DNA sequence: CCATGCGCTGAC
DNA sequence: GTCAGCGCATGG
């Protein structure tokens, strides 16, 4: 993460609802905001949240009273998407998991906060020919507030990785807020092979296989895209491996192959698939955040999470628009 | 629960 | 024709 010296939201109050790891909280805590609420289902995700924040979540959202929630600013929600993500099938609000808006919506209705800021998948700005989008659009315009949304693709605000999704912001229509804007991009100048850990700690992360089809050299520049160098059986997801010399593919929750859920990359002449602290790096994640015990579900939750350099700067600039109240 | 071979869809 | 995805399905 970054540091952040003009603390923007200091008096104001939010609840993390679909939690995970705490990727909402880290970024509004470093611009001075306090949470009163949390919410997550997962044994294990709970096991570390509490490991770093000191609480435990509650549980299940769709049957908890939306009137006993406590009253805050800001409502973050990073709401599920295997619904509509462009790897999964498509099923959307036909989908059992795919109905959670629905329940946002509900909370959003009773509480009233300033401030929804929401996150998914890009496809998300494209399923069903947009209808999704739109019904999402037109519920927020009924409940009384404004709706901008947009596409960010991260190697665009310092991080080495392709990760592309669509941020949802809302805001009450009292304040008559007029100059939100989404934050400006900037050239990338770390990579890869400046994040990864010495040989020594690794070593039973390598993989020796013969399906070894070098298809392409090392590069000898820096480059901020991903460049593949060689392929594994028939080269599906999983099997696939990339240079250490560009960025790196998005993390996954559920993902397969040999080289899974991170996928697999070529350092130092052998060929090996990333640490979970080489993923916590790769997210924005601090060195200070303890991991899982676990090695598979830290795996699974990194997948899940956000970037948490972008979500500074786009708070930032929530509280730069809620402060600018002129005579 | 953990490991791993798959097969289709979207935006060039 | 090329290439990538906060995934799905099946075995122990
Ligand atoms: N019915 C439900 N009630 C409560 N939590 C739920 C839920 N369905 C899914 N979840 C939780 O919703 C989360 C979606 S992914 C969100 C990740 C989070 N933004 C991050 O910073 O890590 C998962 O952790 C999932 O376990």
């Amino acid at each position: 993460m970054i540091e952040i010296k003009d603390k923007q939201l200091t008096g104001l109050r939010f609840i993390d609802l679909f939690a995970g790891l705490g990727g909402f909280r880290l970024a509004l805590e470093s611009c001075g905001a306090e949470c009163v609420y949390s919410n997550e289902w997962d044994k294990y995700a709970q096991e570390v949240y509490e490991m770093n924040f000191g609480e435990k979540p509650e549980g299940d959202i769709t049957q908890v009273n939306e009137k006993t929630i406590p009253d805050h600013d800001i409502l973050c929600a990073g709401f599920p998407c295997q619904a509509f993500s462009i790897s999964g099938k498509q099923k959307g609000f036909e989908d059992s998991r795919g109905t959670l808006f629905f329940d946002i919506a509900r909370i959003v209705r009773e509480k009233k906060p300033k401030v929804v800021f929401m996150e998914n998948v890009k496809n998300f700005a494209s399923h069903d020919n947009g209808n999704t989008l739109e019904v999402v659009k037109n519920t927020m315009n009924e409940l009384d507030y404004s709706f901008h949304a947009k596409v960010l693709n991260a190697l665009d605000y310092g991080i080495p990785q392709k990760r592309e999704r669509i941020y949802m912001i809302c805001f009450r229509n009292d304040l008559n807020i007029q100059n939100f804007q989404f934050p400006k991009p900037f050239e990338l100048n770390t990579f890869v092979k400046d994040l990864l850990l010495p040989d020594s700690e690794v070593e039973h992360l390598v993989i020796d296989r013969k399906d070894l089809v070098m298809t392409n050299q090392e590069i000898e520049q820096t480059t901020p895209k991903t460049v593949r160098l060689g392929i594994v059986g028939k080269g599906g997801q999983g099997e696939r491996i990339y240079s250490t010399r560009g960025i790196a593919i998005t993390l996954s929750a559920y993902g397969g192959g040999i080289f899974a859920k991170t996928g697999g990359y070529l350092v130092n002449g052998k060929t090996r698939k990333l640490h979970p602290r080489e993923c916590a790096r790769v997210m924005g994640y601090p060195d200070s955040y303890k991991v899982h015990p676990s090695t598979s579900q830290a795996y699974k939750q990194f997948g899940n999470s956000v970037v948490i350099n972008v979500l500074q700067y786009i708070a930032y600039n929530i509280g730069s628009s809620l402060n600018f109240k002129p005579y």
